[PDB]
C-alpha cells in the first residue's frame, strides 16, 4: 500500500471537516448498532484533528472508551464504472468503520493508513452514511502500551508510560479513492550509488511498463517488466519514474518520485552518497494548540520555515509515524528523517512521583509474545508505506526501552533481525534511555548506529553544568569504544518557560537553556563518534498532568504557538555557522 | 549644609521604620493642630519608603492632599550639653514638622535634605512627639510642576507632565544629629590637575585647621585657615582631608572625602584628567516593587552589582536628586554621575491621548517668575549639598523642556548663567527632547555639552529601523556642526515586555529591543561628536495610568524585580568589549 496520487486515478477528499460526533460513555454503540441510524444527540467535529481539545471540555478531553463519527457522502457520478475504495490516512489507536449498515473496515494502529474496496457497497451518484468507531485505549498488546484501570465505580481511566498526551480521534486525511480496474497494490524501488543504479517491482493485474523521467520529465530511461536495473549519468534532486500498467482494456498510470538514495554505515561515519554527515535538527512532535495531533498545512509550512531559518537539516519523527505529507516535503526539500514507530513506553523505570504497576517488565503480565507480534506489525506497516521515500534515512525500532530486566534481548533480537529482513537499504537504530548507560545496556549490539537521549545536568546532575560536562564526556568515550559506532544524540534539552530570566543561570531560565545546550555542544565538538545532534523538541507540547510538567513539556526551543526562546538564536548561530553536513571541529 | 558623618559628632538614626500614619482627607489637621495629640485612628507605616504602595490600597495610592506622620523618641542622655538638631534627608514634595506642639521646620523640595536646631525644644533623656505633615501636590511653581484639579464634588485629582508616577512620603533618612557647640555649617573644596592642587573654605565658630590624609590616612599635607592650596605628587582614588575646628573650649572634627577631580569640556571631547571619555550606562530611577522611591541598601548593592556586571561606568540621576548614599558609592567606586534636578515636565507637547491645559507655556498662567525662582532654589539646593562629591561630573538644569514657545530662552538664560555662578568646576547641560530638533531648539547655545533623548524607530518612525537609522544619523551630524559640542545620548530605549518573542522582530518584543539598540550603536560608532550613551532605563518603573503604559514604563533593560531581558546581554557584550572610557571605532 502507498499514498494515492491523482492522474487518471481519482479521489474526493473527505476531510470535509464537520462530521457528526458523539461519545459512547455507557458502551451502547455496537449493541444498538449505531451505524444503522443517524447519531442520536451529536455535535459537530472537525476531521483533520484530535477530538480531545476541540470542545474546551475536560470530560471529553480525559475521556476513555468508544467515540463515534458519522458523515454522509454523495459518490461522484463518473465512477459508476470503477472500484470505489475508502482510505483513512490515520485513525489514532483503533478504528472500525461501517458504510451504510455494512461493516467494511477495522484497524489497530494510530499512525498508519488503512483502506478497503467498497465498490460492491456503493453506487455512484447517491449518498451513503459513513460511521466510524474510534477507540483510544492502551493495553500491553498495543503500540504504544498502557494499562486501563477501572475504579470502584466502573469508570475507566487510562494509564500509559510515555511523555506526550494520549490524543486520539481522526487525526489525518479521510479519502475516497478510485483507480482503474486492473492495478491495485504496491510498488517498490531501490537505489544505488558508485562512489547510479535502480530496481523495480510492481504488483497489479497485468503487464507493466516503467519509464524514469527527470525533473523536466523527459524520459531518461525505460524498461518494462516487474524487475531489472536502469542507470543514470541543501535540498535534493528527485527524479520521477512513471510506472504504467498495460492490461485488460484499461491502462493505469502511477507516478512515483524517486531520489538517488544510497546509504549504509561505515565504521564511525554516517555516510551519505559516500559522504560523512552531521545530523542537525530536532526531535519533533505532532502537537498544536487546538487540533491536538491533527495535521494542518499551515503548521507544516511554518515549522519548516522555522527549521529552515534555524539551520536544521534533519529531524526525527519522535515516537510515532508522522503525516506522510511531511516526508513528501522532506523529499522535495532534502530533509534527512529518522523514521520511528509508535513503540514508546516499554519502560517502567521512568515514571517519577509519590504513587501498582507490573513488577517484571518482560513477562506474560506485560510485554509478552502478543506484544512482540503487534510490535512487528507496527514496524511492518511503517516500512510498508514509507519504503520508497528518499527522505527516510534510517528506521528506529523503539524509543527509550528498559533493557535492564531479564528477557529484553530475547524480545528485541527477532525484531531487529526481522526489520533488517524488511528493508536492508537503510540502517537500523533503537534510541537509548539515560539509565541504560554504556556499562548496562543489553541490546545496543544489534543496531547499526546507536542513538542516545541524555539529560545530564537536568534529571540527574541537579543543575550543575560543571560536573554534567565531565559525566557526559566519559560516557561518550565509553559508548564509542564499547561499540565503535556513530553516535547520534537524538534527545538533549531542558524545560525552560519562555520569560523566566535569571542572573544566576538557574534551571528553568532561558539563560540555563542556552548555557546547557552549548556546553553539550562543546563536548560534541571533542568526540570522534558523535555524527548527529537533534535537540529535545522544537516546540513545547502537551503531556498528561503531573507535578513534573507545567502545562506540558516545556523543553521546546519554541513555545507551543511557535515563538522563539533565546536558545533559538543560539542554535541558529551554530547550525548555520558550520558548513552543510560537516561537523564543527574542536577549537 | 552637607551630610552628617560621625566621629566626635553623633546621631540617632530615626529610620525606626514604623511611625503612626494617617491621611487627612477633609483637611482637619492644621486647624485641629493634630501635632498636639497622638494621631487619631492611625496605621503603621515604614519611614524609609513611599506611602503610596505600602498598603495595597488604591485610595491611599492615588490620594492627593495632606498626610500625617508621628513618632515619639527618647533623646540620648549624653547629649544634655549639646545642640540637638533634627534632619530629614528627603521629604518628597513638601514637609512641615512639629517637635511637641512647637513648630520647628518647613520645606518645599522633594529630594533635598532640610534640617533645624531644636536644642531649645528638647532635653536629653526624655521622649518627644515628632509630627510631620507631608504634601504631594504640584502647581506651576513647584519642582516639578503640575496642576491640581478639583472636580464637581470637591475631590482633588493631581495632573502632572512627567512619565514616572508621583510617589510621595518620607522617602529617605530621618536623623537626629548632634555636633559640638562651635561648628555648624558648610565646607567647600575644589581640585585641579596639571596634565595637582586644591582649595578649602570652612564656615564655623572659630579657628580652623585642615589636614589632607590619604587612604592609609597618614597626613600628606596640612594647612590651617579658611583658604589656600595644597599640592600632591575603573574606580577612583579618594583622599580624605580631615578639617578640624579649633575654638571656644570644644574642638570639632569633620572628615570630608575628596577625589582628584578635574574636568571642563574641550572642543568635541568630554575629557577627564585631560583624557577623552565615553559615557556608558543608564538613565536610572528611584523605583522599586513595594517601597516606591524609598531608598534601600539591598537594592543599591544589587543594582550596582548589575551595572558593574553589564559594564556601565556611568549613569544619570534621572529627573530628581538621588539618595546621597548613591553618590558616596559612586565616589568610592568611580562611577561617573550626571546630576539632574527635579525640573521635569516643562513641556505640554508630550502628552498623547484622547483628552484643558494652558495654551502658552511660558507665561503667568504657567511657568512664571515665581516658577523661575523656585527653579533656581532647586538648583541651589542640589549644588549646595552635592558640591564636594568627585562623582558628580556635570550638572543638568532640566529634562526635556519645551523650547519652541516664546519666552523659553528668556526663562532659561538666567538659570544657566546663575548655575555657572553656583559652581564653575563642572560643566552644564540641559537634556533635549525629541521634537526640539537641531533646526528648532532655542537654548542649546547656553550649555557646555548637549544631551539628546532620541527615540527614532519608536514614537516617530513607526517601528521601521531602516529609515530610523538614516533620520537619526542626519540629525546627529546636524547637531554637531550646529554646535561642535560633545553629544551624550542621554535617553534611548524602547518598551519591551519580558517574555514577548517574535520571529518578525516587531515592536515590544525582546528581539526588537536588541536590534534597535544595536542599530543606534552602529550610528554612534560613526559620528565624531557622540561621547556618551546611556540607555533609557535600567529597570522598568511605575508611571501614572494611561493607554501608552502597560503597568508602567517597560523601557527597562531589567524588569522591575531586576531580572534581565535579552538586551542586557547585548549591552554587556558591547560595554565590556571596548576598553574602559574609550569609544568603539567604526568597522
Ligand atoms: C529522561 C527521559 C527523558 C524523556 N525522553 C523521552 C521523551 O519522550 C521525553 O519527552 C523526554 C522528557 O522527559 O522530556
Ligand atoms: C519622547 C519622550 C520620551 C520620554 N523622555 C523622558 C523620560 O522621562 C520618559 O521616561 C521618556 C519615555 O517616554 O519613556
Amino acid at each position: 500500500m502507498l499514498r494515492p496520487v491523482e492522474t487518471p486515478t481519482r479521489e474526493i477528499k473527505k476531510l470535509d471537516g464537520l462530521w457528526a460526533f458523539s461519545l459512547d460513555r455507557e458502551n451502547c454503540g455496537i449493541d444498538q448498532r449505531w451505524w444503522e441510524s443517524a447519531l442520536q444527540e451529536s455535535r459537530a467535529i472537525a476531521v483533520p484533528g484530535s477530538f480531545n481539545d476541540q470542545f474546551a471540555d475536560a470530560d471529553i478531553r480525559n475521556y476513555a472508551g468508544n467515540v463515534w463519527y458519522q458523515r454522509e457522502v454523495f459518490i461522484p457520478k463518473g465512477w459508476a464504472g470503477q472500484r470505489i475504495v475508502l482510505r483513512f490516512d490515520a485513525v489514532t489507536h483503533y478504528g472500525k468503520v461501517w458504510v451504510n449498515n455494512q461493516e467494511v473496515m477495522e484497524h489497530q494502529g494510530g499512525y498508519t493508513p488503512f483502506e478497503a474496496d467498497v465498490t460492491p457497497y456503493v453506487i455512484a451518484g447517491k449518498s451513503v452514511r459513513i460511521t466510524v468507531c474510534v477507540n483510544n485505549e492502551l493495553n500491553w498488546q498495543t503500540i504504544p502500551p498502557g494499562m486501563v484501570i477501572t475504579d470502584e465505580n466502573g469508570k475507566k481511566k487510562q494509564s500509559y508510560f510515555h511523555d506526550f498526551f494520549n490524543y486520539a480521534g481522526i487525526h489525518r486525511s479521510v479519502m475516497l479513492y478510485t483507480t482503474p480496474n486492473t492495478w491495485v497494490d504496491d510498488i517498490t524501488v531501490v537505489t544505488h550509488v558508485a562512489q547510479a543504479s535502480v530496481d523495480w517491482q510492481v504488483v497489479a493485474n497485468g503487464d507493466v511498463s516503467v519509464e524514469l523521467r527527470d525533473a523536466d520529465q523527459q524520459v531518461v530511461a525505460t524498461g518494462q517488466g516487474t524487475s531489472g536495473t536502469l542507470q543514470v549519468v541543501g535540498e535534493g534532486y528527485l527524479y520521477e519514474l512513471c510506472v504504467t500498467a498495460k492490461s485488460q482494456t484499461e491502462c493505469d498510470i502511477y507516478p512515483l518520485r524517486v531520489g538517488i538514495r544510497s546509504v549504509a554505515v561505515k565504521g564511525e561515519q554516517f555516510l551519505i552518497n559516500h559522504k560523512p554527515f552531521y545530523f542537525t535538527g530536532f526531535g519533533r512532535h505532532e502537537d498544536a494548540d487546538l487540533r491536538g495531533k491533527g495535521f494542518d498545512n499551515v503548521l507544516m509550512v511554518h515549522d519548516h520555515a522555522l527549521m529552515d531559518w534555524i539551520g536544521a537539516n534533519s529531524y526525527r519523527t519522535s515516537h510515532y509515524p508522522y503525516a506522510e505529507e511531511m516526508l513528501d516535503w522532506a523529499d522535495e526539500h532534502g530533509i534527512v528523517v529518522i523514521d520511528e514507530t509508535a513503540a514508546v513506553g516499554f519502560n517502567l523505570s521512568l515514571g517519577i512521583g509519590f504513587e501498582n504497576k507490573p513488577k517484571e517488565l518482560y513477562s506474560e503480565e506485560a510485554v509478552n509474545g502478543e506484544t512482540q507480534q503487534a510490535h512487528l506489525q507496527a514496524i511492518k506497516e511503517l516500512i510498508a508505506r514509507d519504503k520508497n521515500h528518499p527522505s527516510v534515512v534510517m528506521w528506529s525500532i523503539a524509543n527509550e526501552p528498559d533493557t535492564r530486566p531479564q528477557g529484553a534481548r530475547e524480545y528485541f533480537a527477532p525484531l531487529a533481525e526481522a526489520t533488517r529482513k524488511l528493508d536492508p537499504t537503510r540502517p537500523i537504530t533503537c534510541v537509548n534511555v539515560m539509565f541504560c548507560d554504556a556499562h548496562t545496556d543489553t541490546i545496543s549490539d544489534l543496531f547499526d548506529v546507536l542513538c542516545l537521549n541524555r539529560y545530564y545536568g537536568w534529571y540527574v546532575q541537579s543543575g550543575d553544568l560543571e560536573t554534567a560536562e565531565k559525566v557526559l564526556e566519559k560516557e561518550l568515550l565509553a559508548w564509542q569504544e564499547k561499540l565503535h559506532q556513530p553516535i547520534i544524540i537524538t534527545e538533549y534539552g531542558v524545560d525552560t518557560l519562555a520569560g523566566l530570566h535569571s542572573m544566576y543561570t538557574d534551571m528553568w531560565s532561558e539563560e540555563y537553556q542556552c548555557a546547557w545546550l552549548d556546553m553539550y555542544h562543546r563536548v560534541f565538538d571533542r568526540v570522534s563518534a558523535v555524527v548527529g545532534e537533534q535537540v529535545w523538541n522544537f516546540a513545547d507540547f502537551a503531556t498528561s498532568q503531573g507535578i513534573l510538567r507545567v502545562g506540558g513539556n516545556k523543553k521546546g526551543i519554541f513555545t507551543r504557538d511557535r515563538k522563539p526562546k533565546s536558545a533559538a538564536f543560539l542554535l541558529q548561530k551554530r547550525w548555520t555557522g558550520m558548513n552543510f553536513g560537516e561537523k564543527p571541529q574542536q577549537g
